[PDB]
């Protein structure tokens, strides 16, 4: 589990959408598993706005941050999931490092702030999905 709260929106894991987050809903994409919806509340996470290959990610299946090297966001095959099918996933950056499912919404960060959630798993790699391209995130 896990959201990104920047100004008015909710940052999570599409597949794990609550009826609130549909019932209040900006933005879904299926192929990059995010969904933003709006708050009542101001959120204060910062976006990374960058093209950073280094940072920090959220393991709560191990309650551990560790620090990994990640591919550039790209259209990648992820194998079948506990969440979805053996699928091609949009805006997806590859590190080596542990994820299971549950990991899902753990935060990676670097020095410019957030760069994107835990969204895959699998074969001794954590995919995650970037959000550093919605700039829009950062206004209105
Ligand atoms: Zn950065």
């Amino acid at each position: 589990s896990g959201a990104i709260y920047v100004g008015n929106y909710r940052v999570v894991n599409r597949h794990l959408a609550t009826h609130n987050d549909w019932a209040n809903l900006v933005w879904e994409d299926s192929s990059r598993d995010l969904l933003v919806s709006s708050t009542t509340a101001q959120g204060c996470d910062t976006i990374a706005r960058c093209d950073c290959q280094t940072g920090v990610y959220y393991c709560s299946s191990r309650r551990k941050h560790y620090p990994v090297s990640f591919s550039k966001p790209s259209l990648i095959f992820v194998e079948a999931s506990e969440y979805y099918p053996a699928r091609y996933q949009s805006h997806l950056m590859l590190a080596v490092g542990h994820s299971e499912p549950g990991d899902c919404g753990g935060i990676l960060r670097c020095q410019h702030g957030v760069v994107g959630i835990v969204s895959t798993g699998g074969n001794g790699l954590v995919g995650f999905a970037d959000v550093r391209d919605l700039l829009w995130l950062d206004e209105e």
